[PDB]
Parts: structure tokens; C-alpha cells; sequence
């Protein structure tokens, strides 16, 4: 009977967005049960009663999702990183990318505190954020001289969802979206933005060392020509990769944190 997105889950009640709409609705049927239970951001078909209530009927199948917290159907993971206060770190950013890709996410770059980096500063990052959309990301650096709300209306339609460290700079963006003015989304002009963020932990625990190379796009991209279908571009001979590499096409850094992260991945916790 109607079809939406579950943007509230609050003890065992779904509110579903209609085009603005809200409908506080219940599961039936396999989505009593937990191993289907509906989270937020689901698809879902359901039967309208009392005018705005209603008994979910189908959970459309998740295209992605997050466990912790649980979230699906994210259509963009907006990774937030500060300038400074923390200092931008590359090696935290292609950590960030590596989840991101390992949960099927579209990601892109936005880069905080640009009004109180030093203006040296700001170049090292800005030929950084080059290197990145030389990979394939949208990438932003903004400051307190940005409008906010812009910027988020700019982004992708549908599911954005920031993922990044407290103190980076998520809550400037999203009061622009809160109501009031566990995960809830908030409406904005051409989709949602959601609550809370997305990660930062031991999101490594589901990753095989074999699928590093996958998260990390421009290996990904290169490895398509090394001899083994499966090279990790680690010792491997005729390795495309290494050749990217030595003739300056993929960026030290990246190869270095692949090692890294290919070394620990592998290791007991
Ligand atoms: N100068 C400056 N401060 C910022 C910027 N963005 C965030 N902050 C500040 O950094 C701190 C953390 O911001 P907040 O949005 O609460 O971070 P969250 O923990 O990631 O939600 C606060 O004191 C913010 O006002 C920025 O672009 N420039
Ligand atoms: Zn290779």
C-alpha cells in the first residue's frame, strides 16, 4: 500500500518518510523476527491504518549496511577529517576508505578547519586532496567562512551518513537538519542526513587480508594488468602496481599504508 524509508526506530516502532510524510508502523510477518528485523534507512512496503500508522509488510532487500550503529541503503559516506586539532593524517584517511569500501559505500573526502590552518598547511593538504580525486573521490576543504548548508545540498541525493572522529566537525553540519532547533534520520532537500556517524573502530574484524587490495581504488584499478589474477603487489613478479608506483602514477603513501594495513589486518587482536 505505501512505499518509504524508515528514518526513527523507538522500541519496536518504525516511523517511515513518505515524500515528508510519517508513519509510526510494526513489522509482520519474517520482520517480527530478529533475524530480519527492520532497521533504519530500510526500504519498506507497508499498509496504512488509523491515517498515519501502518504494519510493514516487506523490507526491500539492504543494498548496504552498518551494523554499529545499524543503518542501511547509505548512498553517500561523507569521510570527515580536520585539517587540524587533530592534524590531517592520511594514513587515519585511507584507514576511514578501506571500512568504507568494505560495507559497498560511495565515499568522498570533506576536509574541516581550513580557517585556522596555516596557509602552508593549507597547500600541503590541498596537492593531499589532489592525489585523492586522482583516485576517484569528491573531495572539499572548508572553514568557518563556508555556508554549511550549501555544501549539503550540493551532495548526492539520498542517504548521506558522516563518519569521522568527535571534535572533527560533524554536529557544525548536521544542527543545520535538527528539528529540535540510536540513529535517526533528517530530512534534507533531496534525500536524508543521518544522527549519528558511520565508524572508527575495530570495523577491521570482517576483512580478509586478500580484500585490502580492493578498498584501496587505484591498486584495484592498476592491479587489472599485474600477471596474477590474485597479486597482492606485495613480492609478486610482473606486478602493474609496483610499475604505477615506480614511475610515479600511485602515491608512495597509498602503497605504504596497503603494506601496513595488509601486515596488521592479517594479525591476532
Ligand atoms: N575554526 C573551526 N572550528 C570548527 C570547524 N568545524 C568544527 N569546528 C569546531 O571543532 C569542534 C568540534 O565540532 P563538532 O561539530 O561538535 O564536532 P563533532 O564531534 O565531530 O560533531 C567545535 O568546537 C567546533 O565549533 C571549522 O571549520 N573551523
Ligand atoms: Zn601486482
Amino acid at each position: 500500500m505505501k512505499t518509504g524509508r524508515i528514518v526513527k526506530s523507538i522500541s519496536g516502532v518504525y516511523q517511515v518518510d513518505v515524500n515528508g510524510e510519517r508513519f509510526n508502523t510494526k513489522p509482520r510477518g519474517l520482520f517480527r523476527k530478529k533475524k530480519f528485523s527492520p532497521v533504519v534507512g530500510d526500504i519498506v512496503e507497508f499498509e496504512v491504518q488509523n491515517i498515519n500508522e501502518g504494519y510493514i509488510h516487506q523490507v526491500f532487500e539492504r543494498e548496504n549496511e552498518l551494523k554499529r550503529p545499524p543503518v542501511s541503503n547509505i548512498d553517500t559516506l561523507v569521510i570527515v577529517m580536520s585539517a587540524v586539532e587533530p592534524n590531517f593524517s592520511t594514513q587515519l584517511l585511507d584507514r576511514f576508505l578501506v571500512i568504507a569500501h568494505s560495507y559497498q559505500l560511495n565515499a568522498r573526502i570533506l576536509v574541516t578547519k581550513k580557517d585556522k590552518t596555516p596557509i602552508e598547511k593549507q597547500f600541503e593538504i590541498n596537492e593531499l586532496l589532489k592525489i585523492y580525486e586522482n583516485i576517484g573521490y569528491e573531495t572539499e576543504f572548508i572553514g568557518n567562512d563556508d555556508d554549511r548548508k550549501k555544501i549539503v545540498e550540493a551532495w548526492p541525493a539520498g542517504l548521506i551518513v558522516l563518519s569521522g572522529q568527535s571534535g572533527v566537525g560533524k554536529s557544525t553540519f548536521l544542527n543545520h537538519y535538527r528539528p529540535e532547533l540510536h540513529v535517526e534520520l533528517f530530512e534534507r532537500q533531496n534525500g536524508y542526513i543521518a544522527d549519528t556517524p558511520g565508524f572508527s573502530a575495530l570495523d577491521f574484524d570482517h576483512i580478509d587480508k586478500d580484500e585490502i587490495k580492493d578498498y584501496f581504488l587505484e591498486l584495484n584499478r592498476y592491479g587489472e594488468t599485474c600477471k596474477f589474477r590474485n597479486c597482492n603487489h606485495i613480492k609478486e613478479p610482473n606486478c602493474n602496481v609496483k610499475h604505477q608506483l615506480e614511475i610515479g602514477n600511485i602515491a608512495q603513501f597509498r602503497y605504504d599504508h596497503y603494506l601496513q594495513l595488509f601486515n596488521e589486518i592479517s594479525n591476532r587482536k
